[PDB]
RNA sequence: GGACAGCUGUCCCUUCGGGGACAGCUGUCC
């Protein structure tokens, strides 16, 4: 039971990062690690700016973080 | 219900440099 957006932003972030000139790198500042679920504080860095994303759930963090980098990078 | 590791076999992608994937085996964990 969800909403439905389009697909994964990470792919398009890398596609645009390479097609344009931006180092698409995603990371976490707290929690996360090996046996875990990439979420909580997923931040994304790009060759121009950085984007923090406190995603707290399987539907946020990484997607929400990269999505913001996309919706913002799509403006500049 | 899943994220994250090595392996066995069969297999692919695209906005683009180049790449990877899916089941089984032992696992980290919640």
């Amino acid at each position: 039971m969800d909403e439905g957006d389009k697909k994964s932003p990470i792919s398009q972030v890398h596609e645009i990062g390479i097609k344009r000139n931006m180092t698409v790198h995603f990371k976490v500042l707290r929690e996360e690690g090996p046996a875990h679920m990439k979420n909580f504080i997923t931040a994304c860095i790009v060759g121009s700016i950085v984007t923090e994303g406190e995603g707290n759930g399987k539907k946020v963090s990484k997607k929400r973080a990269a999505e913001k980098m996309l919706v913002e990078l799509q403006k500049l």
